[PDB]
């Protein structure tokens, strides 16, 4: 089943991978938060300078530490409120959670690297991530059973992949005009890449999520919808992954010609989406997390 | 349990950008030569090679990755199967390998590893002069000799003292054979007088010791589990009759001391001429890439996980 997570393109890894992974474990220790999160970041942004790769690695660590620590809606609503204050630029006062201080450091370091325009886009993607998490949490407690369409539409935001795609611009040191960033084909390539990354994860993490009574997983949602066996649910999930890869590859050639400079930056951005798709698969296949 | 904090080097490694592509190509090579028996996708032997030869061209890196894979496939038979306890079977196999290293063509019913070694020999012959193949072949011969010596220890239920173990370990780990590949990876030639210089040999010895003793600390659990005692931790524990934690501390102390020796001896390389000293500084950088590669890969490799 795992062997069927395949792409017609290949990834790359930063030569700095291990130095970043060590500095991530050092960073997590400093803020009081096996793992190899730096080796995901090193594959996801393989051309990035060491300074920018380290921010991306520390951000990716934060998301995993967040996902792990959360293991109660009133408590979740309270925490998300303040994270967003930090993201928009509120000082981490006393009695703040370790994660809040860590997020304050990431915002601080990104502010040195990116314009206000970028910080807003990143912040909005993070807000939608929190919203999607609160939605999944309610479903869990209330025992709600979302269909495949609903799960997949929510999964695009619950995985925070869009926040990670925002870092591609900083890694690649590219600027895209509003009209190119928001173009329907660019959005459809981002959606395809996000679905591929999430559905790859779901196929690899379903055993983990079954054990902990979580059903927010494509294989588990497909199983419930079709009233079918686990092997058929896995087969259906990998068919959707295969179809989404075909869709990404096809739409790559549908990007309009704006001008030389804009299309150069767009080619780098889409190459960045491919690096992230391969990074997710290459990293997850080896990761202790899904063993 | 975590020894990262006690395996520190004052130099850093690097990894080839093609690390994952190289590992996938190694699995295909392994499959092609029928070396995969029974989690092939978590071996990650390409990810060690990618770190050990980080600046190598994809073709030379692929030979290095397949060679490192070959050593692990071979090693697992010796260190976990009956051939490692049968000197007469080991002598028979080594005679076939040695024939192949000299350039003999594999017979129809030579074992998978013999066919695989012949492929590596052919590919190295395309990339290396005859003098190199002789140096490589001799280091591999000493590896076989050291493994037969380990086999006799397993057979007799013997444990060597620290001095004897460490002296044998420099050959049983095949690190010198892997060091030979640095020359091809970095596309350098050293003249005989530079290659054999006392200080160059002492730097290779220290680098080899560091790699083996780092491995011994990280691999003592899986080796205890198979009843193997060819491990600095287990030999120290045998000699001093001390606790396992004391043995580990003593092993990590020797590792630290060897790192210090390597770093200080770096500055003792004589000036021969511009060309040779540029090639030697490239080579010594190569030893540092290997030292880091060994630790960086081993800390996260499934091979050394409980
Ligand atoms: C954890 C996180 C939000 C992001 C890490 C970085 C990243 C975008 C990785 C891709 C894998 C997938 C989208 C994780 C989603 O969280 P999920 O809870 O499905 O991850 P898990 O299967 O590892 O528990
Ligand atoms: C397998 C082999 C001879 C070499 C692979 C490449 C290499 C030079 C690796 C460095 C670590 C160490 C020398 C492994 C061999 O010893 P050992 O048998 O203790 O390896 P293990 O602890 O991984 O089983
Ligand atoms: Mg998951
Ligand atoms: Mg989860
Ligand atoms: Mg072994
Ligand atoms: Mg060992």
């Amino acid at each position: 089943y795992r062997a069927r997570l395949v792409y017609p393109f290949s990834g790359a890894i930063s030569p700095h991978a291990d130095i970043v992974d060590q500095a991530t474990l050092a960073w997590a220790a400093m803020f009081g938060l096996r793992l190899q999160y730096g080796l995901l970041a090193a594959r996801a942004y393989p051309r990035a300078d060491r300074e920018m790769l380290q921010i991306a690695a520390d951000w990716i660590a934060w998301l995993f530490f967040m996902d792990d620590q959360c293991d109660d809606l009133q408590r979740m609503i309270a925490l998300h409120e303040r994270f967003l204050a930090i993201l928009d630029g509120a000082t981490p006062e006393a009695h703040d959670c370790a994660l809040t201080y860590a997020l304050a450091d990431l915002r601080r370091r990104l502010a040195l690297r990116a314009p206000d325009n970028w910080l807003r886009r990143f912040s909005e993607h993070v807000r939608l991530y929190f919203t999607a998490n609160r939605w999944e949490t309610v479903n869990r407690q209330r025992g709600a059973t979302p269909n495949v369409a609903t799960y997949c539409a929510a999964r695009l935001f619950s995985g925070a992949v869009y926040a990670c795609f925002d870092l591609i611009e900083l890694a690649e040191q590219i600027e895209l005009p509003f009209y190119a960033r928001h173009h329907s084909i660019v959005q459809q390539l981002e959606q395809a890449a996000n679905n591929i990354i999430c559905w790859c994860n779901d196929v690899l993490s379903y055993p983990k999520e079954m054990q902990h009574g979580d059903r927010h997983n494509l294989v588990l949602v497909i199983q419930g919808e079709h009233q079918c066996s686990l092997p058929e649910a896995i087969d259906r999930a990998l068919d959707l992954h295969a179809r989404e890869v075909a869709t990404f590859v096809r739409k790559r050639t549908c990007v309009p010609y704006f001008d030389a400079a804009v299309n150069t930056a767009l080619e780098k951005y889409v190459t960045g989406l491919q690096f992230w798709i391969c990074a997710n698969r290459d990293w997850s296949l080896t990761a202790t997390r899904y063993a």
